[PDB]
């Protein structure tokens, strides 16, 4: 299995991503979202390009992205903060069920994965997610994919931010 | 006028904030706020307070406040990296109309206005706003109060975020 084999799951529409607010990712490939939370944003009144925005935030750090589909569900998001683009696609979404929501999301160079990012409200407790990240784990660079909640700071009275 | 008499406006339902995101900060009273977009997030699926949270994004930093309603329209913050607490009140909230949403909060310590945050989704626009903000200038401490987009960041291809 290489990168590219991997399911591109359909993108379900923005709002139940929004009603799915906060998430916290289980498992990871870079250190970057280790002990990270994501939020997702409908566009502000005054976009042009009407995108919404996901922002990823560990403790006082933010990186945000507004973005749009492409093609064969595909996600294409620009980092605001530098203009950089990234494409990325979905192994699976299991949003909105009567123990929340959960969805493991990928970006590829080639065959080779370079980003992983499985996300969810309910703990990590959603079978899909351990299965689709065993089989992650099968493509190249996929080794890399590890928990991401193994090492984080203590909270001081929330629970989606520290 | 002290800041101890200014209105304390009742505060919409969640949901109502919540809808309203993203906001972007039009006069502030410290520089804290400036350039500032502002996001409501639901309570966690896990959070044992189910406080909503309110989310202060300045570029690439972030300042968290998970917050629940205290007495005569209050809203008491827990600063989410420190445990620190505020109490806010509100002049005025206008959310959801025809035109987008505003409203004007501030932090009082007795007869001082302390923070002051009149936030909006349609550029400042709202007759409201402004003339909440005129009125708040008149508190003591209130000269501080001014405009908080005049020297921004530009922006890399997103709306809220840079
Ligand atoms: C959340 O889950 C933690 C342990 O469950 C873990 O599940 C997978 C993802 C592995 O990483 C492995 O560490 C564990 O089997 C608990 O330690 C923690 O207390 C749980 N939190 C709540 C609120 O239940
Ligand atoms: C948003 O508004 C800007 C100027 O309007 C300002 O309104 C008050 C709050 C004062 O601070 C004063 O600077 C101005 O009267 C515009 O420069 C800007 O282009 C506007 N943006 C859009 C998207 O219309
Ligand atoms: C895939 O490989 C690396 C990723 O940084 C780079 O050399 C190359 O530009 C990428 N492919 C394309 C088509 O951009
Ligand atoms: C109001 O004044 C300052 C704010 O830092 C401080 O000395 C004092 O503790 C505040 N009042 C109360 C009751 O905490
Ligand atoms: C990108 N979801
Ligand atoms: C606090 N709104």
């Amino acid at each position: 299995l290489t990168c590219d084999q991997l399911p591109k799951a359909a993108i379900n529409p923005i709002q139940e991503f929004i009603d799915s607010n906060p998430l916290e990712f289980e498992y990871v490939l870079t250190e970057t979202f280790e002990c990270t939370t994501r939020i997702y944003v409908q566009p502000a009144r005054w976009s042009t390009t009407k995108a919404p925005t996901a922002l990823d935030i560990k403790g006082t750090q933010i990186m945000a992205y507004d973005f749009v589909g492409g093609p064969e569900n595909s996600a294409h998001l620009n980092e605001c903060h530098t203009g950089d683009k990234q494409v990325w696609y979905f192994q699976y979404t299991n949003l909105l069920t009567d123990n929340g929501s959960s969805y493991c999301a990928y970006r590829c160079n080639g065959t080779e994965i370079i980003e992983y990012k499985c996300a969810s409200n309910n703990n990590g407790t959603d079978p899909l997610q351990h299965q689709a990240m065993e089989v992650a784990k099968t493509v190249p660079n996929g080794d890399k994919i590890h928990y991401a909640k193994s090492n984080c700071p203590e909270t001081h009275g929330c629970f989606a931010f520290y």
